[PDB]
């Protein structure tokens, strides 16, 4: 994974500077455990995940069995974040993330624009914006949408 | 339309605070005109513009092409703003563009996060995010 054409250095991952953005970064990182039991750590009760559009999950629960289902079919081998930032109280990452489907072993670069919020340090909100034409594929459970 | 749960009134549209997001709300409002040539207004000569992870555009000339085989094939009816802000340089808008086939007067929801990058008032970076299933469908130009 190159850095693209489009990196700005004003706004790059190792220039995290505030405590909901530094956060958003550690748990960018720990995505790559594959371990829902550990994410749902970051987030609060009163919280939501969705894969744009497809139904979200509300409340840590639902979340929680979301990534976990997720993690049965697919796994997330690499993210890289270009970029970090935030405003009024969401935080933002465009990156990369390599996924691998765990029957197929075929691989798939999934470009995203991703926003947070957080509320006392854990996450209220993760919604994830990406082209999911291969993700029917790549993960292989019905999308709901 | 819509109105999400999960739309903060922090970040609302109407509470848009710095030039930059001035101009991309503004700029947000001009996509309903499905005119290319008073788009590419908006934008610097080095810039560029792309619908990831499709080809994109680099440059002034390619991006009016783009923008102008777009508006042949498809309109623009709606453009709804939820969240606004920026940060390093760089504006975002959380919201949900409404796109009508010309061919088939169908008409399509996209939810959509765009990154911006505007430089003296210019566009030099444009990137909208989105499930592109239903592009294909909506917009009828071959995809990349
Ligand atoms: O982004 C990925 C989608 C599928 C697996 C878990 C999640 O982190
Ligand atoms: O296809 C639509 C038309 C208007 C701008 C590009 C894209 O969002």
């Amino acid at each position: 994974i190159e850095q693209p054409r489009w990196a700005s250095k004003d706004s790059a991952a190792g220039a995290a500077s505030t405590p909901d953005e530094k956060i958003v970064l550690e748990f960018m990182d720990a995505l790559t455990s594959n371990d829902a039991a550990k994410l749902i750590e970051y987030f609060a009760e009163d919280t939501m995940y969705q894969n744009m559009p497809l139904p979200p999950a509300y409340g840590r629960d639902a979340v929680e069995q979301t990534l976990a289902g997720f993690f049965t079919v697919v796994s997330v081998d690499a993210v890289e974040t270009f970029h970090i930032g935030s405003s009024n109280g969401l935080v933002y990452t465009e990156r990369v993330d390599v996924l691998r489907a765990l029957p197929t072993g075929k691989s798939y670069n999934f470009s995203i624009l991703g926003v947070f919020q957080l509320t006392e340090g854990k996450i209220t909100g993760w919604r994830d914006y990406f082209d999911l034409r291969e993700f029917e594929e790549a993960v292989d459970l019905p999308l709901r949408g």
